[PDB]
């Protein structure tokens, strides 16, 4: 017989607010999940407040995030996020090591470390946003489920990764609200 | 006001062979010079034989070694070097203090200690492979000259560094040939 296990951590909204408020630089890497939940709006609002509070907050977009090329740039633009804070993977990937917090919102395949850590993965070698290199990662999705490529993501079990489970819009709505009360 | 002195040491092939034969752990840090001279091939054969003699031989690749992204990884692969012995700087730098011998092959800026020793240097604070922390270093290049950054490299003058001057391919071809014949 055989068996293998994995351990992940889940945090609550209060803990997430703590991490956000303590962080000075933040990168948001959105994916298909944000698109499905139509979460562009609450996250745009949140980003505006954090920026006005003096934090460095930028979006890092994978060339193939979502389901259509440039789909995330369009939705973020529709939410009124400034174009100067929406960067492409190639221009921002190098900032992860120097980043305090990364908010992974409805992204999975585009931030999957198996692309570099598993030689026998089907996405091995494929370029991804290296979010795990930052100080703290908060993953916002409904579960530890798979993405389009149907493969497990090692970042879910890394020490510096915390899962904030729930629909992307609901979670961003709540965060945006609790930050407005600060 | 002051004037320090520095001495470099030039060695010949047989001397390099003795250093290799005597080393249990070897790390190779290749750079632009290896590519230019097309020395991937002889070095690949050399590593195979050494590994076969029981020696732990690995490659340490700097993120910006060569002149294109992943250039050294691609050329070494093509020459048949096992992906499992090619490591990125960040995953191997901590082992230099515990390494017997380092073969710097056509690398300079990526192994320049001035990044850590000269606060006024144009490369100050930039990460480099800390080859000089190992027991013995052998540098293979044509001269005591500069690399792309156009700055002198202090490791050529450290007591544990030996210069094995000449075109990288001509040199690697000879080393592989002598190693074979033993
Ligand atoms: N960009 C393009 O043009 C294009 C074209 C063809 C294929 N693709 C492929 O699509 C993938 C895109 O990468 P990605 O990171 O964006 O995608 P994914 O890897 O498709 O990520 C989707 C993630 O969002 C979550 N999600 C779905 N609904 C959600 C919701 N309502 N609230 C919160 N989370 C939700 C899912 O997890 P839960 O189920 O746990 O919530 C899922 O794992 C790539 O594999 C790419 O190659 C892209
Ligand atoms: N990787 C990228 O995509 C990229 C892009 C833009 C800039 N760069 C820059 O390029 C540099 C790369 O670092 P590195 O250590 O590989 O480079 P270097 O510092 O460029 O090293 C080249 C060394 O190899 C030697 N060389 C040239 N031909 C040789 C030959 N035939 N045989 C033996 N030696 C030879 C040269 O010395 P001799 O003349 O004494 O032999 C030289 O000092 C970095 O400063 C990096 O920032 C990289």
């Amino acid at each position: 017989p055989m068996e293998i296990s994995g351990t992940h951590t889940e945090i609550n909204l209060d803990n997430a607010i703590d991490m956000i408020r303590e962080a000075n630089s933040i990168i948001i890497t959105p994916g298909y999940g944000l698109c499905a939940a139509k979460a562009q709006y609450p996250i745009a609002d949140l980003v505006k407040m954090l920026t006005e509070q003096g934090k460095k907050v930028r979006f890092g977009i994978h060339p193939v995030a979502g389901r259509m090329p440039g789909q995330l740039n369009v939705l973020l633009a529709e939410a009124g996020v400034p174009y100067d804070i929406v960067l492409e993977m190639d221009e921002i990937n190098h900032d992860f090591p120097d980043t305090d917090l990364v908010l992974v919102i409805g992204a999975n395949d585009t931030v999957n470390s198996a692309a570099q850590e598993d030689p026998n993965s089907i996405i091995a070698g494929m370029p991804v946003l290296e979010v795990w290199k930052s100080k703290q990662v908060i993953v916002m999705k409904r579960s530890l489920g798979v993405g389009y490529a149907a493969v497990d993501n090692p970042i879910f079990y890394k020490p510096n990764t915390a899962m904030l489970l729930g629909d992307a819009k609901k979670t961003c709505d709540a965060l945006q609200a609790k930050v407005r009360e600060s």
